[PDB]
């Protein structure tokens, strides 16, 4: 809405987002997304994916006061799931994983908002 686009993100606006980070970061399905991809794990990854991003990058980010506007880090968060659906096929368990944490993400975000005022 009009807050998440304009009103800069406090202090107060960062324990929440730290609390979001922690719960993804616990969820069982988060897994392939703590840490960078591996390029031995995933071959080609960085020569196919442009702008990597992971939980713990995003951790760095929201530790820095990075983000100026929740839109900035909805867009890092989404990087995470979107890349991942655009390098693996839809039946590959990381896949699957996207779809999962995307959809809490989702749940705990509205959470977010509605407690932002
Ligand atoms: C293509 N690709 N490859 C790996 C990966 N995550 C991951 C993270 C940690 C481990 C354990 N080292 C293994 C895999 C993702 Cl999300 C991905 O899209
Ligand atoms: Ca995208």
């Amino acid at each position: 809405d009009a807050m998440t686009v304009l009103t800069p993100l406090t202090e107060k606006d960062y324990e929440g987002l730290k609390r979001v980070l922690r719960s993804l970061q616990a969820h069982k399905m988060a897994w392939p997304f703590l840490e960078p991809v591996d390029p031995n794990d995933a071959p080609d990854y960085y020569g196919v994916i442009k702008e990597p991003m992971d939980l713990a990058t995003m951790e760095e980010r929201v530790q820095r006061r990075y983000y100026e506007k929740l839109t900035e880090f909805v867009a890092d968060m989404t990087k995470i799931f979107d890349n991942c659906r655009y390098y693996n096929p839809s039946d590959s368990p990381f896949y699957q994983c996207a779809e999962v944490l995307e959809s809490f993400f989702v749940q705990k975000l509205k959470g977010f908002k509605a407690s932002r005022s």
